[PDB]
């Protein structure tokens, strides 16, 4: 369990970022690590056999506006970033999540196109294959998985940001609907700790959100949990021993630097560290570090 990180790549300020830091939780340290071939921002992040692979995002700059159907893999045995094969379809604010050594894209954009498709990579054989599409159009979606099912919270469908969320099952290649949160989210922070799926800040429509509920996927009700102490969309999220950390986002007048960590035991949320400056729409997730 010891010697794991939690990366930070890509994101916005200003313009979209190639930055990749790691955070060690255990001195507070930051380390800045190879910079992402391409900027972006809007990307998710995730972990498979220890390789960190970013996916999808945005590359905005003074001189374009490109989605990325990019997905690119970071050793930490070498601080390398290779490209892996590409996505059916370029997919900006995406969501992504793990089952069983299987990345899920799901959602995101490309220019005014809202997507419901969802694809699959297989890491071993390096392809990408579509599966079934969600029940609705979902960009700015939170995506975690829980007991080998995959949940697709909020977004925006094109004309409405969204509280409600949906399940997909893989044996049946199927999507299903759950029940609603109770707030409008596009931009939440997704994860899952325990046995419930965590929504946390995030757009409603109206205002940046510090407010945080979460979904038990057995009595399939959704509980405020204890706020933020900032509002944040467009924040990064991750689990790690046991708590959720939320890094940066924007609350509505500042690209936020500063990084909670939530105690489930005592329902509280603390500042841990602040990153080296702020952003949002970043992609995170946890793997060992490098050399
Ligand atoms: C070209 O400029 C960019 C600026 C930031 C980014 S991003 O990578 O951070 N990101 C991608 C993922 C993602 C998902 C949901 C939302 C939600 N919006 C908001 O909270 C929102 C609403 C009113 C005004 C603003 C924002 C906002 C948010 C963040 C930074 C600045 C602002 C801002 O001023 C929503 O639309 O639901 C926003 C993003 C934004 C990308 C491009
Ligand atoms: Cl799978
Ligand atoms: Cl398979
Ligand atoms: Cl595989």
């Amino acid at each position: 369990k010891v010697g794991r990180l939690i990366y930070t790549a890509g994101g916005y300020f200003r313009q979209s970022l190639s930055y990749l830091e790691a955070y060690n939780p255990s001195n507070g340290s930051w380390l800045r690590l190879a910079d992402l071939q391409v900027p972006r921002s809007g990307l998710a992040g995730c972990v498979v056999g220890g390789l960190l692979y970013a996916v999808g995002g945005r590359n905005n700059s003074p001189d374009g506006n490109t989605d990325s159907s990019a997905l690119d893999c970071y050793n930490p045995m070498t601080n390398q970033w290779s490209p892996c094969a590409s996505m059916s379809v370029p997919r900006n604010r995406i969501g992504v999540g793990v089952i069983d050594g299987h990345i899920y894209a799901v959602g995101g954009s490309h220019g005014c196109i809202h997507h419901s498709s969802v694809e699959r990579y297989e890491p071993e054989r390096d392809e990408w294959h579509l599966v079934a599409p969600m029940l609705t159009r979902r960009i700015g979606v939170g995506v975690a998985v829980l007991n080998r099912l995959l949940y697709a919270v909020g977004g925006f469908d094109g004309t409405n940001r969204l509280n409600s969320a949906e399940c997909y099952y893989p044996e049946r290649n199927e999507w299903r609907m759950i029940t609603p949160m109770n707030t409008i989210r596009s931009g939440a922070g997704v994860c899952v700790l325990h046995n419930c799926i965590y929504a946390a800040g995030g757009y409603d429509g109206q205002d940046q959100l510090n407010s945080v509920e979460r979904y038990d996927v057995e009595t399939e009700t959704w509980t405020f949990v204890a706020p933020m102490r900032h509002h944040r969309s467009a924040l990064g999220i991750t689990v790690h021993q046991g708590k959720i950390y939320v890094l940066g986002g924007y609350d509505g007048h500042t690209f936020l630097d500063s990084v909670e960590c939530y105690d489930p035991d005592s329902d509280t949320w603390s500042e841990v560290t602040r990153m080296t400056s702020g952003r949002s729409g970043v992609g995170v997730a946890v793997t060992m570090e490098p050399c």
